[PDB]
Parts: C-alpha cells; sequence; structure tokens
C-alpha cells in the first residue's frame, strides 16, 4: 500500500507538461474546493494557468516507483506590484480567477515584507487520493526552500483555498497573514462561493525562511 512506498522528489521540465495536466485533471480540477463547488470540468484556461510557472524551474513533482506522478507543487516568481478574469472565457474559471484578484486587491504580501522584491508564490498544489496524510505536500513544499536559499529568495507565499493545503503550511511554519472567508466574498452584494466545510476561506500563507 502507498503507507510503505517510496517515491522522489524531482523537478518538473517542460516535457512533463502533459503528464502533470494528466494528473491535475484526475485530481486537483475535481477536488480544489473552488474547482468542486463549481464542478469546473473541463478547462483548457487552468490547464494552461498550471503549465505557466513551470518555465520559472522551481516546481515539483513526486514520483512513485512505476514512474507515475503522485503530487505537484507548481511555483513561480512573483514581484513587488507597481502602482500601474476579463478575457477568460470559461465561465467558472472565471470567477475563480476574479476572486484570486479580489485578494490582491484586499492584500498585498509586499506590504507585510516591504523589503523584498521578489517571493516565491505556490500556484497549484496537488496529492494523488490515495497518497494522503503521508506528508507528501509538506516534503513538495520543502523541496523549494533549497531553491529559495540558492537563489536569495527569503519568503514563500502561499494563497490556500483549502483548508487541508492550509494544514501542511501550518505544520512547517507558515502564517496566515491574511484571510478572506468565503461568506464574506460578495461581489456585487451577494455569495458566489460557497464550498464545502472545512474550507471557510482564503487562507493566505508565508513562511520566512
Ligand atoms: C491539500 C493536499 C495537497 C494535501 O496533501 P497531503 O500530502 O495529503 O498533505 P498532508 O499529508 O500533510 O495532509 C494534510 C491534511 O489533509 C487532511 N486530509 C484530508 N484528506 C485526507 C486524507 N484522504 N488522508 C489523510 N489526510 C487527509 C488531514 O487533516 C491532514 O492533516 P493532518 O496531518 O493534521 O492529519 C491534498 O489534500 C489535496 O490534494 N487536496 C485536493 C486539492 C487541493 O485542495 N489543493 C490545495 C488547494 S490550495
Amino acid at each position: 500500500g502507498p503507507l510503505g512506498s517510496p517515491y522522489t522528489i524531482e523537478l518538473i521540465q517542460p516535457e512533463d507538461g502533459e503528464a502533470v495536466i494528466a494528473m491535475l485533471k484526475t485530481f486537483f480540477f475535481k477536488d480544489e474546493p473552488l474547482n468542486t463547488f463549481l464542478d469546473l470540468g473541463e478547462c483548457k484556461e487552468l490547464e494552461k494557468y498550471s503549465l505557466k510557472p513551470l518555465p520559472d524551474n522551481c516546481s515539483y513533482k513526486a514520483v512513485n516507483k512505476k514512474g507515475e506522478i503522485i503530487g505537484v507543487f507548481l511555483n513561480g516568481l512573483m514581484r513587488r506590484p507597481s502602482p500601474d478574469a476579463d478575457s477568460c472565457e470559461h465561465p467558472k474559471f472565471k470567477k475563480i480567477l476574479s476572486l484570486m484578484d479580489h485578494v490582491e486587491e484586499q492584500f498585498n504580501i509586499f506590504d507585510v515584507y516591504p523589503d523584498e522584491e521578489l517571493i516565491l508564490d505556490g500556484k497549484i498544489l496537488s496529492v494523488d487520493t490515495n497518497y494522503r496524510g503521508l506528508g507528501i505536500a509538506g516534503r513538495l513544499t520543502e523541496r523549494a526552500y533549497e531553491y529559495m536559499r540558492e537563489n536569495g529568495i527569503n519568503v514563500y507565499h502561499v494563497l490556500c483555498s483549502s483548508h487541508y493545503s492550509a494544514r501542511v503550511m501550518e505544520k512547517l511554519g507558515f502564517h496566515e497573514v491574511f484571510r478572506m472567508q468565503f461568506a464574506d466574498y460578495k461581489p456585487q452584494g451577494e455569495v458566489v462561493f460557497k464550498p464545502a466545510a472545512p474550507h471557510v476561506g482564503i487562507q493566505v500563507m508565508a513562511k520566512e525562511v
């Protein structure tokens, strides 16, 4: 069973795109809480969204003895915003993107870390259901620390839409620096998202490595 089983942690390469997408379609596309709530289904926009940060060379896969991807954490570099969703044609993903834009409008991680210019952003985290509860997500997260140290990056920022991913980060010493309860997210005056308990809100997590 999964409990005894070895896996490696490896850098995700460009040619890994299709394998990453196939895994995410089985898992993340269906079981990330906002995706679950909306019943996302087929979503090319999220596929492209997931592939986008790969060239930053700081995304990692967990791979079992059969050579199958059993977990991923896709990360990209994020830069201090300057003062200076709309083109998304997938109606369900558009709502998710709008929420993400809203969080950014309400909270700027660079205000918490005024001396930082570049921060690591943990964008997509997914572990095969069969292998959950083994700390794989934590292993994937810790792998990025090596990248951060090599590159003089001090802060790892992870926006969580799951209470379970928030727990992964909490175990690693990330702190929740901003919360937006789904019940309070009322653009145009009405609740857009009501995901299943215990997923009560967006939990923005930050680690100073
Ligand atoms: C979030 C996720 C990546 C965690 O991966 P993981 O490798 O299982 O992480 P952990 O082993 O540290 O488990 C974290 C918590 O998940 C919870 N959990 C949820 N389902 C579980 C299950 N099937 N098995 C065991 N734990 C589970 C546990 O509360 C656990 O906390 P604990 O260590 O205090 O018991 C995984 O649950 C997942 O893929 N969820 C669906 C996609 C998603 O929501 N991604 C994050 C969006 S921000």
